[PDB]
């Protein structure tokens, strides 16, 4: 079954790059209708940047969620 | 930049999983407008599962091929 070689690929591509900030805990994300968003960062350290003043990791990938456009 | 994360995933994507069937030849696939469409099988194994009646194999996975939806 299709939608399930995509689900398994975003379980992994969720799983196998942390935060590119912190580098250990997870990215935050959310699901935006049809599509996944993986944000580049966890949410502590989203927060943090905005503090620090660095907007350099900000930003996210959308994933579409099914096999089928 | 994120674009290229997506990039780069889907270079990855493609390469570490071969045809479905004959598991050595990479992928069928084809640009369809915002997508790439990756069909589970080479164009070989394709047409001779016509051939042999089998139509297991058949599907594909579509990919948004931006960062952002
Ligand atoms: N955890 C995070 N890591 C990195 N960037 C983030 C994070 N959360 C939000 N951003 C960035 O801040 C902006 C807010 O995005 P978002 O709230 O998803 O947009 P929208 O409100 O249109 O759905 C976007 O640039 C997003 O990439
Ligand atoms: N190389 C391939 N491997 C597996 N399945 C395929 C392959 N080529 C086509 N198919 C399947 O046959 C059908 C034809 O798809 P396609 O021509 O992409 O649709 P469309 O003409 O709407 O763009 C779909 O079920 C597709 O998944
Ligand atoms: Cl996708
Ligand atoms: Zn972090
Ligand atoms: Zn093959």
């Amino acid at each position: 079954d299709d939608d399930d070689k995509k689900t398994n690929w975003l379980k992994r591509i969720y799983r196998v790059r942390p935060c590119v900030k912190c580098k250990v805990a997870p990215r935050n994300w959310k699901v935006k209708n049809k599509h996944l968003r993986i944000y580049n960062m966890c949410k502590t350290c989203f927060n943090n940047s905005i503090d620090i003043g660095d907007d350099t990791y900000h930003g996210h990938v959308d994933w579409l969620m099914y096999a089928d456009s």
